[PDB]
């Protein structure tokens, strides 16, 4: 038992992370195969980086301006491309540590683990959700840029995120691995705001089951709301509309437990209305909203 | 900026996980050079449990009882002895990915990485506090003992615990790599009870220098308190009473953000005294007491 924020064993995408430096820029970059996936901005300069022209910076630069290193050994790079807001690098090695993985874009609300990386060297791991705005709310210095984001099933790594910038507000916005953004936001150094954000009603749903788990059952009640007078609700307290499909994601939970999701969302529209009275669930004193149903089952089986 | 409980890049430990089968009963194992190291109850049956007399069961074994699995490669065992509640089965092959490390004991208000295991395969990686009673709250199923806590300086892996059992209250004991448990527990299935705990106040307000160096300062004040009185007040909430040295470990925290620690202590004591009136601090309703002041810092640095 317990409930933990937990992240997927980093070490498969340890052996993929390296150093990229062109001119006084260095960040992170992914070396899958024979390629270095890294965030395009790494050749702009200090000048360049306030309305950058991408096309134009790329083409007055050779493979020889890129700087490479997989630990202590250079990779030489031999080929240079770019796709959206994503430099390709090719090099003359393909990473034999290289795992089965996919480049996968992830949906609002779902979550990933991020390893924190500095000058190709991982420093850290966690999970994080995409947010409903689109950003996420990490943890990242300065030289974090180009750490990946990821899942692992059935030991294929699934890459959903690179980093490319903080925010002025401390949150942190990055691309799929095929340099698309998430949201609405530009690689270029200026202020961008992201939208408002809700809070992920299904997430919330799901940690409450964890809770129930595990042993915490204060919150509960004998009643039962419909859908429609739960939504109600959540758009008073800016939580995202209970779809149909969430309460069906949600059916192995509450069989699991004997709670139905309805049953549940009583008891979520009495947290709402009242607070907590003092008390706790899972060691929190807020609903939590960035553990998935997956997630809960993954860690709650028994 | 942003604040995460950030576990240690696994990668090194994950080369380490093996599954060690005896009878019917399987966890795992941790296998540096030509050891396997695991929990010595593997070789109990369910009867044997609940009174087990070690030395009498372990003479009873041979070599051929133990089944090492690391992935699907079977590994011989060719030898095998007992250390404190820990089984040492020397295996005829040296891990080719054993790192450099040490087997270190921590003490209680320190932090470690947990690399949760099943069946000799990382599901996932997480932080954990020892508590001031020497247990953890961690997130284990069963299946999950052997799985082993650690810290990583500079490519070298301080292996500190290794998990053996859950308590009746849902919290988790276990002992250093020498297998002295951690607290007054031991290895049969009865139920044991930790001491009662207590917060620990030297993480709290280290927690509190993150939230001042990532924006939240709404609970600053200009007053400052004395080590004695502040004390007075611990006491009365159950915190641990703090000390001059834990003053000093604060002073690179205090001298960063210019907030003097009895100031601090001074904000630390409205806040027991008159909770948050609403607000958060780095996303918590609640005192946070699972960051060491080194875990700020290396989170904390820019
Ligand atoms: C208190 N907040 C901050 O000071 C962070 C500032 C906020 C801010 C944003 C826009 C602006 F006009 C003024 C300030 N952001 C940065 O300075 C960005 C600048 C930037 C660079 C490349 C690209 Cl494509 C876009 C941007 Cl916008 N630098 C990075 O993200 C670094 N690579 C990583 C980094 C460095 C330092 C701190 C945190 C992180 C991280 N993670
Ligand atoms: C609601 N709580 C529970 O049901 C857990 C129970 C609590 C309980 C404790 C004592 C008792 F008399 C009755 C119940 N504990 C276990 O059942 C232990 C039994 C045990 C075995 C070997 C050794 Cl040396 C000591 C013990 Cl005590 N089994 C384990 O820890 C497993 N290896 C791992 C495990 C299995 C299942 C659930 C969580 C975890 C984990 N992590
Ligand atoms: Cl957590
Ligand atoms: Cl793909
Ligand atoms: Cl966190
Ligand atoms: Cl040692
Ligand atoms: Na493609
Ligand atoms: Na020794």
């Amino acid at each position: 038992s317990g409930f933990r924020k937990m992240a997927f064993p980093s070490g498969k995408v340890e052996g993929c992370m390296v150093q990229v430096t062109c001119g006084t820029t260095t960040l992170n970059g992914l070396w899958l195969d024979d390629v270095v996936y890294c965030p395009r901005h790494v050749i702009c300069t200090s000048e360049d980086m306030l309305n950058p022209n991408y096309e134009d910076l790329l083409i007055r630069k050779s493979n020889h301006n890129f700087l490479v290193q997989a630990g202590n050994v250079q990779l030489r790079v031999i080929g240079h491309s770019m796709q959206n807001c994503v430099l390709k690098l090719k090099v003359d090695t393909a990473n034999p540590k290289t795992p089965k993985y996919k480049f996968v874009r992830i949906q609002p609300g779902q979550t990933f683990s991020v390893l924190a990386c500095y000058n190709g060297s991982p420093s850290g791991v966690y999970q994080c959700a995409m947010r409903p705005n689109f950003t996420i709310k990490g943890s990242f210095l300065n030289g974090s840029c180009g750490s990946v984001g990821f899942n692992i099933d059935y030991d294929c790594v699934s890459f959903c995120y690179m980093h490319h910038m903080e925010l002025p507000t401390g949150v942190h916005a990055g691309t799929d691995l095929e340099g698309n953004f998430y949201g609405p936001f530009v690689d270029r150094q200026t202020a961008q705001a992201a939208g408002t954000d809700t809070t992920i009603t299904v997430n919330v749903l799901a940690w409450l089951y964890a809770a129930v788990i595990n042993g915490d059952r204060w919150f509960l009640n004998r009643f039962t709301t419909t859908l429609n007078d739960f939504n109600l609700v959540a758009m008073k307290y800016n939580y995202e509309p209970l779809t149909q499909d969430h309460v069906d994601i949600l059916g192995p939970l509450s069989a699991q437990t004997g709670i139905a999701v309805l049953d549940m969302c009583a008891s979520l529209k009495e947290l709402l209305q009242n607070g907590m009275n003092g008390r706790t669930i899972l060691g929190s004193a807020l609903l939590e909203d960035e553990f998935t149903p997956f997630d809960v089952v993954r860690q709650c089986s028994g």
